Order: C-alpha cells, then sequence, then structure tokens
C-alpha cells in the first residue's frame, strides 16, 4: 500500500493552483 509513483519529479513537486487570489479578477465575488 503505498502512492506517489517515482515517475516524474512527484512528491510534492505536485503544483497546480493557477487560479486561487486570481478568481477575485476573473470573477471577483
Amino acid at each position: 500500500h503505498s502512492q506517489g509513483t517515482f515517475t516524474s519529479d512527484y512528491s510534492k513537486y505536485l503544483d497546480s493552483r493557477r487560479a486561487q487570489d486570481f478568481v477575485q479578477w476573473l470573477m471577483n465575488t
């Protein structure tokens, strides 16, 4: 029982938060 394949720079590297904070511009409130 283990996840997080070795492939790619997986492990932490995983990033994907383009929006957040900016959402207050592309669609404020």
